[PDB]
């Protein structure tokens, strides 16, 4: 049974190792690895509760573990049905993340890049670092001040909020810094 | 031995429960709870490796677990000595966090609020949401457009970077949005 303990040790060790390089340098491969890695936390939690409930000798702790496993499974299925409700409308793979059900669509370089967004703030920042665009902690790619998006969107079940570009601030040679004020909330 | 399994189940359940309320509404109490909660991940990882190594029957897996426990302990002590090197200069409690060793000092309402900062970007955003100031995901407090800081600092072992306020953008009634361009890097 120590194999599962060594597996959780490997998981914890690599997750700790994730907190020295990937937190600063944001790569799409590393981000999606971290995302699917957080998505697998729910089944391993359920597995821990299951292996706690299999060896039931007394009924108090076993009943507590069974009730909590039922609750966490119910809320996991609630999250699954929420992600299904989102994906039935926005039709985006990033709607199946365990982080949030709030989507950010940015039309950069023609392709619509979709990223998870924390809370859909009324004003959304856009920061240019050495010609690289980042919005809400997501490095969308290499976009200098000339090709900045004009209008982006925030997608949600029965909600689409349009965000219009504000003023652009050219400073420190090539770095730029701009705001997205909320325009309107619709569902056509 | 199932008590430790139920403890890790409680930890995972409450950490999953943390991903529905505290991620959107940022409270200082909830943030510091999450911070000390991430700080206790290192000893529980070491404990998992220790309980994997105590029941050594074969030598291959036991040796692998012992070597990995030694490596994770060595890097944990490296992190401890890094935090000590930081705290010997900046003298701030927030230097003892497992997230980052990059400090952000903001002079808001007279008191110098210090927060962890991800990577010390050359341009730092400041967003006003309903009269509340947030910088790099940290809700520093209630600060409208009038009392915005003039100059903030980023603290680091043998580094202090001064950040000067840029242009201020008043939009949507009371919301504001401003930039901190890097001024100079010193250590006096």
């Amino acid at each position: 049974l120590e194999q599962w303990n060594l597996v959780i040790g490997f998981l914890f060790l690599t997750w700790i190792c994730l907190l020295q390089f990937a937190y600063a340098n944001r790569n799409r491969f590393l981000y999606i690895i971290k995302l699917i890695f957080l998505w697998l936390l729910w089944p391993v939690t359920l597995a821990c509760f299951v292996l706690a409930a299999v060896y039931r000798i007394n009924w108090i702790t076993g009943g507590i573990a069974i009730a909590m496993a039922c609750l966490v499974g119910l809320m996991w299925l609630s999250y699954f049905i929420a992600s299904f409700r989102l994906f039935a409308r926005t039709r985006s793979m990033w709607s199946f993340n365990p982080e949030t059900n709030i989507l950010l669509n940015v039309p950069l370089h023609g392709t619509i890049l979709t990223r998870p967004l924390l809370e859909s703030e009324l004003v959304i920042g856009a920061v240019i670092l050495r010609g690289h665009l980042r919005i809400a902690g997501h490095h969308l790619g290499r976009c200098d001040i000339k090709d900045l998006p004009k209008e982006i969107t925030v997608a949600t079940s029965r909600t689409l909020s349009y965000y219009k570009l504000g003023a652009s601030q050219r400073v420190a040679g090539d770095s730029g810094f701009a705001a997205y004020s909320r325009y309107r909330i619709g569902n056509y």
